[PDB]
């Protein structure tokens, strides 16, 4: 679904389309915001220490890996999302691209089959 360009200090460098659908910000409102602006907490207020962590350890926990999280829509919604973090580098600098799969309707599923 939804992509996203974050440089080394988690600020939002590009926000596509599907994403604005997705979270609710347009690209103009998104970009130039921390990329924690699009989760909950307790993980909002620990995203930069997740990215300064991997900067200087450089022990991947979801990059490679993937994972399965909670994401925070603007009107305050949250919802399950499948997260794939690649790391690429520009002008000397590192940048993280993350693509996102909306699995609402997965876990809505679900539990609609449990209940039953
Ligand atoms: C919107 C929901 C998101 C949540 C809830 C989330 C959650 C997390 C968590 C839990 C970690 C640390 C994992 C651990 O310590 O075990 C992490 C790491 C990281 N996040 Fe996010 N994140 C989200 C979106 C993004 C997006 C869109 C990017 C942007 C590309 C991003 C980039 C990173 C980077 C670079 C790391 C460190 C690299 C790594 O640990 O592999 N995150 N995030």
């Amino acid at each position: 679904d939804a992509m996203i360009v974050i440089d080394g200090h988690g600020i939002i460098q590009l926000f596509s389309t599907a994403a604005e659908r997705l979270f609710g910000w347009s690209e103009l409102e998104a970009i130039g915001q921390n990329v924690n602006i699009l989760m909950p907490e307790p993980d909002r207020s620990r995203h930069d220490s997740y990215i300064s962590r991997y900067r200087t350890t450089s022990d991947p926990h979801i990059i490679g890996i993937g994972r399965i999280v909670t994401g925070k829509r603007r009107d305050g919604t949250t919802f399950p999302m499948h997260l794939s973090i690649g790391e690429m580098q520009s002008g000397g600098e590192p940048y993280f691209t993350g693509f996102v799969r909306d699995l609402t309707e997965h876990q809505q599923t679900q539990a609609r089959l449990q209940e039953l």
